[PDB]
This record gives structure tokens, sequence and C-alpha cells, in this order.
DNA sequence: AGACCTGG
DNA sequence: CAGGTCTA
């Protein structure tokens, strides 16, 4: 009872709730959908992972988001810890309002949205997001999830152990910039991605002014943030957009890839106007990005996440 | 337009 | 072959 991952039923006194309807958030649609790769459904409807440097288990009912944190001396989450959860799901951004706006300017969105409510954007830490997505090229969610997990066990601080699962905080820049990190990462199967992780860690710390340079990009504009991220090795337009959208508060960022094309072509009969090439390319991808921004508005990135989930 | 790294 | 990135 006092051991293993908790459940709302097994340790009722250790859970605290945050008012939140399923219409504003659906854990099963957000946590394993390629935004964050650190969440696991260790027990049906119960999701565990690291948030604000601690381990949490989350589960929801129709009107509540039940949270539980593991630190010593067991205890229900404090009002301040709960705010960290609220900020992580950016609960201040009302989904009902967004769905309504996107649904009123886009018939197709309104159709698919009906069955997929609760899809919103997580507000992730810049470092975790940068290196997690550096590992995203040529990999599916499952592979990415594995690489990120071994990377954290290897270079991340040990937090606590639940059952046979030991949680680790995400690796720091210092750790990732360490010597022989690349060789070590290759043994963990990160392949050529190992080099970018090592190279980007050292580049930020030794050429850009460190952690401050990254975090500070949140106060910077989307165009400026995107441009800056792109100098880092292993980070291109795609990864830069994912980072801007997921960690730098740039909701208008749309990460274009082949999947997005499939949707643009099938559900909007979209095709390139500016660039010559009629297939995916830097110039055409830039258009697709502008197309959806023009269609959905300031939160075009959030809107696509919805379609991205409806397409499973 | 290839090369870079591996399981499904 | 997979959500891409880098380079000729
Ligand atoms: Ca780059």
């Amino acid at each position: 009872s006092e051991f293993g991952h908790r459940t709302l039923a097994s340790t009722p006194a250790l859970w605290a709730s945050i008012p939140c309807p399923r219409s504003e958030l659906r854990l099963d649609l957000v946590l394993p959908s390629g935004q964050s790769f650190r969440w696991r459904e260790q027990s049906p409807a119960h999701w565990s992972g690291v948030l604000a440097d601690q381990v949490w288990t989350l589960t929801q009912t129709e009107e509540q988001l039940h949270c539980t944190v593991y630190r010593s001396q067991a205890s229900r989450p404090t009002p301040d810890e709960l705010e960290a959860v609220r900020k992580y799901f950016q609960l201040d951004v009302t989904l009902a309002q967004l769905y309504h706006h996107w649904g009123s300017v886009d018939s197709h969105f309104q159709e698919v949205a009906q069955k997929f409510q609760g899809v919103r954007l997580l507000r992730q830490d810049p470092i975790e997001c940068l290196f997690s997505f550096i590992c995203s090229s040529c990999n599916n969610i499952a592979r990415i999830t594995g690489m990120v997990e071994r990377l954290c066990q290897a270079f991340g601080p040990r937090l606590i152990q639940l059952d046979d699962v030991t949680y680790h905080g995400f690796p720091s820049l210092q750790a990732l910039a360490g010597p022989e990190v690349e060789a070590h990462l290759r043994k963990l199967g990160l392949g050529y991605r190992a080099r970018y992780v090592s190279a980007s860690a050292r580049a930020i710390l030794e050429e850009q002014g460190g952690l401050a340079w990254l975090q500070q990009l949140r106060e910077s504009s989307y165009e400026e943030a995107h441009k800056a991220l792109c100098i880092l090795p292993g980070v291109g337009t795609k990864v830069a957009d994912c980072i801007c959208l997921m960690a730098l508060d740039k909701p208008q960022a749309v990460p274009v890839d082949v999947h997005m094309w499939h949707i643009a072509q099938r559900d909007y009969s979209w095709h390139p106007t500016t660039s010559q090439a009629k297939g995916p390319s830097p110039q055409t991808n830039k258009e697709l990005g502008n197309f959806f921004r023009s269609l959905w508005g300031p939160y075009a990135g959030w809107a696509f996440a919805v379609l991205f989930s409806a397409d499973l």
C-alpha cells in the first residue's frame, strides 16, 4: 500500500484535485502523443512521470484532475505544488474557447474535434524538449521514448524508486556536455543522434552563454527564437518549431513534416503555391506552415495537435 | 540527393 | 524503412 505506484483508490488521502473537465484535458490523448516522452500509464488510467523535478501520478474523473506527488513523509500535494501541475498543462488557456474559434473558421476542424476534445499543449522545460526532439529524427514515438529513458537513467539525477522503476530528472547541460557522453549514448542506441546531443550541449554552454540563452528565448519572439535554435547542431526547422511550440510559448509555431502534408492534402486539398517543387521541401514546408497559421490564427500549433491526435 | 544509426 | 539534419 505504502509501496509501489499509488492509485486514487489505494491511497485516497494522498491525492489532491484540480478542477478540470475532460473537455479541457484528456491525459490519454496528451501524455503519450509525442509531446513529452517521460509519461507512463503504470496502472490503467494512471500516469506517472517527472514534473517540476519530482515524480507524480495523475488520473482524472469527469470533473477533476487527481494529482499525487512522491517526495520524506507521505502527504497530499500542497497548493503550490499543484500550481506547478496547472502551469505544466497551461490550464489558463481555455480549450473550449480555442475549439470554438478554430471550429468556426474551419468546418473540417469542427468535425474531427467533436470526437477529440481535451487535446492541448504541454509547457515543457526547454532543455528536456530540445534534446528529446534532437532524438526525434527518423524515429517513432516508441523508439524516441526508449532513447530518452536510457539517456536520463545514464546522465540524470536519481529521484526515487517506485516498484521496479527508478525515476531520474532530465540530464543537465553540464552532464550532457561531459566527456565521452557521445560514445556512451551510442551504446544506448541513440545512433548518430548521440553526436548532436553532445555537440548541442557544448555549443550552448561554450558558445551561446549557457542555460540563460535558452530559457530567455521564451521572452523572445517566435521568429527570433526559431532562428536561434537553428544554429545548434542537430536542430533544424522542424525540431526548432517543436521546441518553440512546446517549450518557448510560441503557439503559432507549426512543425511541418510528411504527416502534416498527408493531412493538408487529404483534408484540405492543399498544394504549394510559391515554391516550384510540388513535394515536401524547405520552401514548400514554409508555405504549409503559413497556410495553417493563416487558417487557424495565433494558436495554429495547438490546433494542429488536435488534428494530429484525431488521425491517431 | 545521399549519409548518418537501429530496431519493427 | 522512421517525424529530420547536414552537406555537396
Ligand atoms: Ca542547426
